């Protein structure tokens, strides 16, 4: 999973 503001596209946390 992703977990950043950058992950806005593929976030999941």
């Amino acid at each position: 999973e992703c977990c950043n503001p950058a992950c806005g596209r593929h976030y999941s946390c």
